[PDB]
């Protein structure tokens, strides 16, 4: 009703996954923009290649992005979010074979806010994105 | 109502630009996908982005994907929603300052219906995407 | 608001051509559908394509279908259709090479609402969609 | 000869399988149109494909739709169909590696007469359909 799961996803190329942020993140993401920004250029029906807007909950479903790798796509969340989704996605994690700790092997905004910033840390943690198929 | 306008849109990274498809056609699409395939895939919230849904009036109007440079970006569309959209496209085309004749530079299923069919004759036709940032 | 839901097309490979017809219609047509269960299609989950709404008076406009041969491919219309188009219709007629007289060269209810009663008729009054490339 | 009166076969891409709906049975279907407008259209002058006419039987023999992926692909069926192959299909579910129950993953007019009414029942009891290869 009110918008308060809304949640924005975004293609990484360089990192061969997605980031996505949310409302009550102030912060700035490797997409360039904070979710206020991506909300005001998506926010006319103007759907944009690359970005869309998704329930945060979506994130922990059997079916998020799930032909194209599921949550191992996932490069880049806000902490705000990790904790918050955190029980779901750790079980989510392990569902999927990932392991109990896959979560912490993708970056935040403690880790950097561009993919230059975040890159080495999801190499260093052996993110499974950076090997899977072109996203 | 019914989802009469109904389109799908895909990101062709090898074109620098975007594909466009509708339910009525019924070829294959350099996306590798038809429209109905893709329809399926999305229906069931199975899409990443570089897959939208998006209405065939949205793809005429001034605000276009307005991040990304618009309707140029445009380098594959069925020759019937060619012809459908043919006037507004045309008077969209000259005020984008595309030339009247933008329309003809893009590729439709008489030119072919993959990538490697395609790229010769945008590259031929000198399509305006092709020297814009990247998609 | 392209005029989407007032009409729908539909081929007829056995007329070499293509039907209209329009949501004012309630009756038979050569699809073996009504308007209303072809809109229930498009509205459905199938995908099925070939089946394209659109706004009656793209049939008059320069590009309608022109991909596919323009207007020398409709082979029946409803009679308050034909009557709604007529003058625009004729004169499109005429710059196609038509004649004035293709009006009267395509079916409508009439005449019949299948194939079996319209295609008789349409080779009596030598319509041009019979003589052309396959569709 | 083959009872291919009896029963009409349509695809819905979006749960990645197949409806059935039977002359015995005049409910809407996810397909948007009901069993009588669907023989209406292969009667029918568009000759469009992807309608098979069946017998009911069919459904449950060895090599039904086996290169589709078999009986795992039907998403939707009337309860009047279910009673009637009961037995049969059950065996044949069994055989296929896919439960006893598997019927019963199985949408039906009491679960709803849309993909949008369905989809979520098909996601929520696992059917196997939506984790196969792409229809
Ligand atoms: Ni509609
Ligand atoms: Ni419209
Ligand atoms: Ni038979
Ligand atoms: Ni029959």
């Amino acid at each position: 009703s009110c918008g308060c799961h809304e949640a924005i996803m975004a293609i990484l190329p360089e990192c061969n996954g997605i980031m996505i942020t949310t409302r009550d993140h102030a912060g700035m993401t490797p997409s360039g923009m904070t979710f206020s920004t991506l909300a005001g250029m998506i926010g006319g029906g103007t759907q944009t290649p690359g970005f869309m807007g998704i329930g945060r909950t979506y994130i922990v479903s059997k079916k998020f992005i799930s032909a194209d790798g599921g949550i191992a796509r996932i490069v880049w969340m806000p902490k705000s979010l990790k904790d918050f989704l955190h029980d779901e996605f750790v079980r989510r994690s392990v569902e999927e074979g990932l392991g109990e700790d896959f979560i912490d092997k993708i970056a935040d905004e403690t880790i950097g806010t561009t993919v230059d910033e975040i890159l080495p840390y999801l190499e260093e943690k052996g993110h499974p994105a950076l090997t899977m198929d072109p996203i």
